[PDB]
RNA sequence: AAGAAC
């Protein structure tokens, strides 16, 4: 057997950066996010207890009518020269 | 090097 994922594989709404270059937060990818449309929530996810902060983010849409755009712009931009991830994320909401 | 929640 083999796997690829670690939950619900049903995202629809879930943007995201991941990888966000653990020197940005999410006051400030709301701004730029906020160019390409409207922004329902936003989220930055560390670890609960040790191994250091896993370090990604996750991003929402009032309207997926125009966020379809802030996705397949933002993806690979710069922000740290790392050519960060944008786009769906995976299990829709958080735990 | 990307990655998992609350």
């Amino acid at each position: 057997r083999h796997v690829g994922n670690r939950a619900n594989p049903d995202p629809n709404c879930c943007l995201g950066v991941f990888g966000l270059s653990l020197y940005t937060t999410e006051r400030d990818l709301r701004e730029v996010f906020s160019k390409y449309g409207p922004i329902a929530d936003v989220s930055i996810v560390y670890d609960q207890q040790s191994r250091r902060s896993r370090g990604f983010a996750f991003v929402y849409f009032e309207n997926v009518d125009d966020a379809k755009e802030a996705k397949e712009r933002a993806n690979g931009m710069e922000l740290d020269g790392r050519r960060i991830r944008v786009d769906f994320s995976i299990t829709k909401r958080p735990h």
